[PDB]
């Protein structure tokens, strides 16, 4: 049913129109 309090804190909506980036251009690791 609900997470928003217990298992929802983190997940939330999405957004339609706006699109995402995968984490392997940009970021630096020593």
């Amino acid at each position: 049913g609900w997470t928003l309090n217990s298992a929802g804190y983190l997940l939330g909506p999405h957004a339609v129109g706006n699109h995402r980036s995968f984490s392997d251009k940009n970021g630096l690791t020593s």
